[PDB]
């Protein structure tokens, strides 16, 4: 399967594999984990050592998913204030969690849509958010450049 | 091996290998070829077969295909009330020639970009991703949905 | 369907959807309602989140809009000066619902009705207010064009 | 987008780069160009598809903009009346020409300053701060609403 791929230092697009690998997030300084399921378990909950969030998303064509991103992305700069990673998943790391990785990149390394996009996919070249998210992630756009957000 | 798609009664869609099968053509009574590249021959031209039209695109990063679309409707339309079919190639992948395929779709027999992508997609399973005509059905999409002429 | 529809950044033109959809509402600082209709409900009415006010008409021939005007217009001024934004909507944003906004633009923002209607239909290319309505604001312009309202 | 701006059914802003896109001229009607600069050529003058005004203003502490704005209401006017688009632009950041959208809208649509400017830069997120050009229209808005002349 895809290797767990960093986006950036402090953050990690993996599959429910990834989730369950406890020797590479210690390795990794991850602190933190967004699972974006409604149905996977949150891998290692009860041995306490990370800080869980669930998005309980599925991937279909009427999930919302923008609803998440603000939760998400304070998150993400929880974990990144305070120094440690941040692993981010769904089941394969193709779709639901490769969605929020590309919108965070718009709104806190200004990305347009499509740059954030290929340097996902550049990163994870098996990332394919379905057609309902990526129409998500251009209104998303809009909203950021009319400051709507 | 493989050969073009059937799509409608009177749409086909195809790759390179598949727009030079002459049988084929003859066969399923294709008339028309919209051929979707700039660089590749006008297959069985010389034959003096069928009718033409060159859509001079790329498979590039600003490759507008919009701008073709109500030329390709014509045609397709022109076959259709001949009683004769249509296929559209471009290439392996057939990135470029499934985006005007979805489009007709849309715009022709009103699917929704995600049902006329599937649609598509369950006859012709290898669709090579292509952001940037994605981004083009998507407010083609919108544009039909908010009814603009 | 027709996306909203933004008219002025406090005015949104709308269908019944978008009267359920809390999350945009909230997003455009959307404060106040109008409901142009007899019969559907208040979307929302009971998290107490928006000020409401029904125009109870219908989409007929005998229906007259012009006596809900002024209410109409004075609602939308109290939006506009709080600082908040106002959706008016009726079953699909066709008819009622932009006959009301095509009148406050021609009392507020002093535009013809031939100029008012080109406008909103520039933005919504869907509506089309019925002709006992299309004469009514052509009554509507007479009386704001010698003072007399 | 990456194109001019429609603020009206006959009225679009845009910078240097917009200003060159003939294919987006046509398709939206635009017959007739205010260019607010005194160095920029008039973009497909040589094709005579299009009336001209140049308004040779610079962007500089005193120039004055205000002398220009009944000139400039004249021609878009003059559009207006002939069924034809105009297209004000002056260079990146728009705020010459978009000095003179605002001015357009206060006097003709009456909206308050910070109404107009409001409704321009909702669609047009990008309005680079000139404090010369501010209390212009802080003064045009004084004399409008004291009834001046």
């Amino acid at each position: 399967s895809a290797e767990l791929t960093p986006i950036l230092p402090f953050l990690f697009l993996g599959n429910e594999q990834d989730a369950q690998d406890l020797d590479t997030m210690q390795r990794l300084n991850i602190g933190y984990v967004i699972n974006v399921t409604t149905h996977l378990p949150l891998y290692h909950y009860e041995k306490g050592l990370f800080n869980y969030k669930r998005l309980p998303a599925t991937d279909s064509n009427k999930q919302n998913l923008r609803q998440y991103f603000e939760e998400a992305f304070e998150f993400i700069e929880e974990a990144h204030q305070c120094g440690k990673g941040l692993l981010i998943h769904c089941q394969a790391g193709v779709s639901r969690s490769a969605t929020i990785v590309i919108a965070y990149l718009m709104k806190h390394t200004r990305m347009t849509m499509t740059d954030a996009y290929k340097f996902v996919k550049g990163k994870r070249p098996i990332i394919s958010p379905n057609l309902n998210f990526m129409g998500q992630l251009l209104e998303f756009e809009e909203d950021l450049n009319n400051g709507v957000t």
